[PDB]
DNA sequence: CTTAGACTTAG
DNA sequence: TCTAAGTCTAAG
């Protein structure tokens, strides 16, 4: 199993068998909720549409793709002992809140994910990044991880937008798999909760696929009830809409 | 998760 | 615009 090369919220590493187990077969596979990107990177579609709200993300993918080698010798520098410091850290940190430059920002970006605090990525309302110091004793440099990224890449096009506009770029060929921010157990409005479920059935009916994991809750099975609902103990939620 | 600082609003 | 409750927000 390829691991990805950020540390990200949600890792869909656990459950990707019982994705894959369920993703129906086609030419593309369309990601509104591409995030770190463990179905990418686990599995083999022709191409891949994949789509985030988050522009920094989205801009680090597109150059960790298009200047692999150069990248990889830049990002690589700043995962030395030299730089696991507090001091440091907010310094990098204030650094990429002031660039100007996807580069420079892309190779910051993937410093702040691995020494800050448990790879989240938190902004306040100017856009800033405010993560504090992690304090981890060594972070690991994901060069394999990048490398087989890039290379994956070649197939795939990357877009910055909300998950309603990337689904509308789905066509019979594709398929559609759905990774939203998590609903509450007994941000993400639970209004997009349900809004994406009308949005997958309108998909369906189109005769274009759509698979949505999420919690296994009250609401999901509501918004999720037209689907063939999946259960998976360890309890997560697949529900597939099939044409 | 937690605390601090600040702004908005009812009374 | 008093005063304090109410709400929002930033960041370790
Ligand atoms: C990582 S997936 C969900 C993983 C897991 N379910 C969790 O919440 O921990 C969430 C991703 O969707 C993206 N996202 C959030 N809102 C979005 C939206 N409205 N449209 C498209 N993408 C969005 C975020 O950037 C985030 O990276």
């Amino acid at each position: 199993k390829n691991r990805a090369f950020l540390k990200w919220a949600g890792g869909k590493y656990p459950l990707l068998d019982d994705i894959k187990r369920h993703l129906p077969k086609g030419e593309c596979l369309v990601e509104p909720f591409v995030g770190a990107g463990s179905v990418f990177l686990n599995t083999d579609f022709s191409r891949y549409i994949l789509a985030d709200i988050n522009s920094d993300l989205i801009s680090l993918y597109n150059i960790v793709k298009m200047r692999t080698d150069e990248y990889v010798q830049a990002a690589r520098e700043l995962f030395v002992p030299e730089t696991n410091c507090a001091e440091v850290y907010y310094q990098f940190r204030e650094e990429f809140n002031k660039s100007q430059d996807p580069f420079r920002r892309a190779v910051l970006f993937l410093y702040l994910n691995r020494y800050g605090y448990n790879g989240l990525c938190r902004y306040n309302l100017r856009g800033e990044f405010n993560v504090p110091f992690g304090r981890y004793k060594k972070p690991y440099f994901p060069e394999a991880e990048l490398y087989h990224f890039a290379e994956k890449a070649q197939n795939a096009f990357f877009y910055c937008e909300s998950y309603a506009d990337s689904m509308a770029r789905a066509d019979d060929s594709s398929v559609v798999y759905c990774d939203p921010p998590y609903a509450p157990l007994s941000s993400f409005t639970l209004e997009q909760q349900a809004h994406l479920a009308e949005i997958a059935e309108g998909l369906v009916e189109r005769h274009i696929p759509v698979l949505i994991s999420n919690h296994d809750t009250m609401l999901t099975r509501e918004w999720y009830q037209r689907a063939k609902l999946h259960v998976v103990k360890v309890d997560e939620l697949l529900a597939l809409y099939k044409p």
